[PDB]
């Protein structure tokens, strides 16, 4: 019977389609752009091991979704296919387009987003703000922190090689897996064709204008060079263990300040070398910023020289 049949033509790709009875839905992972994200166990996700279970994240479409929401979730999924797999991005694993509501299945990152992961690992004392976690975890070593940055840079280098511009690279858009692998999220989202509201917070209270390069702020120009600017902000987030950028600065003053040369001060626990890397990412002139290729090479060297003691 036609009950529950989509009015739309959802694209069935036999390489990726999973019968939804292979998903055992589990705990909520929060509200995404298009609907709930839910942890699930997938049976037989790898057709070579039909009797094994893999934990996955299931992106669903909310019941009151618009046609644009549906189109946007399909577009993200097809973009992930074209971009292909990398260790440091959230990868596509499958989809359910038949016999029920649309699900897009991606890799599960059990430790959640990087900002709250780092906040929960703040040690006491003078160099960081307080630890807000009631389940605090062991502090990371200096090498772990640089390694976090290296992994994100490696993921962005891959995405840039595939001509993918992220446009909102921030610690809240990096997720951390059970094995502490950093994975960039939301890289496949299509760009809004409408102008954005600079003063509208995200559902988690963030103001994305604080990650925008000046040419994105002023003229809405987004390039790989503006993603490098954002990476500089993400570096500052890492070495403040989840800090909020531009403390005390009202957002409507930000472009004026950046234009006059204002940049964030160095975090208390941050080498001169990594601060110089942040500042280079924040070159006013887009052509003068490093590339992700260069950032990867430099972070590789710095990781190797940085103590894990
Ligand atoms: C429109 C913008 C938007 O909503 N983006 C968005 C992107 C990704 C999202 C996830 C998500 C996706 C893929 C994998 C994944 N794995 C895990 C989690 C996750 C969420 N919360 N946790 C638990 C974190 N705690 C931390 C403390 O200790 C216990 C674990 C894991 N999320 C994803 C989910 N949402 C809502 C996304 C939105």
């Amino acid at each position: 019977g036609p009950a529950g049949v989509s009015e739309y033509e959802l694209p069935e790709d036999p390489r990726w389609e999973l019968p939804r009875d292979r998903l055992v839905l589990g705990k909520p992972l929060g509200e995404g752009c298009f609907g709930q994200v839910v942890l699930a166990e997938a049976i037989g996700l790898d057709k070579d091991k039909p009797n094994r279970v893999t934990k996955v994240a299931v992106k669903m479409l909310k019941s009151d979704a618009t046609e644009k929401d549906l189109s946007d979730l399909i577009s993200e999924m097809e973009m992930m296919k074209m971009i292909g797999k990398h260790k440091n991005i959230i990868n596509l694993l499958g989809a359910c387009t038949q016999d029920g509501p649309l699900y897009v299945i991606v890799e599960y990152a059990s430790k959640g987003n990087l900002r709250e992961y780092l906040q929960a690992r703040r040690p006491p004392g003078l160099e960081y703000s307080y630890n807000p976690s009631h389940n605090p975890e062991e502090q990371l070593s200096s090498k772990d922190l640089v390694s976090c940055a290296y992994q994100v840079a490696r993921g962005m280098e891959y995405l840039a090689s595939k001509k993918c511009i992220h446009r909102d690279l921030a610690a809240r858009n990096v997720l951390v897996t059970e094995d502490n692998v950093m994975k960039i999220a939301d890289f496949g989202l299509a760009r809004d064709i409408h102008h954005i509201d600079y003063y509208k917070k995200t559902t988690n209270g963030r103001l994305p204008v604080k990650w925008m390069a000046p040419e994105a702020l002023f003229d809405r120009i987004y390039t790989h060079q503006s993603d490098v600017w954002s990476f500089g902000v993400l570096l500052w987030e890492i070495f403040t263990l989840g800090g909020s950028p531009y403390p005390g600065v009202p957002v409507e003053e930000l472009f004026k300040l950046l234009k006059e040369g204002h940049r964030m001060d160095k975090p208390s626990n941050c080498t001169n070398e990594l601060y110089m890397m942040m500042r280079d990412c924040w070159h006013a002139v887009p052509s003068q910023r490093p590339t992700f290729k260069q950032l990867v090479e430099d972070l590789d060297r710095i990781v190797a020289l940085t103590s894990n003691q």
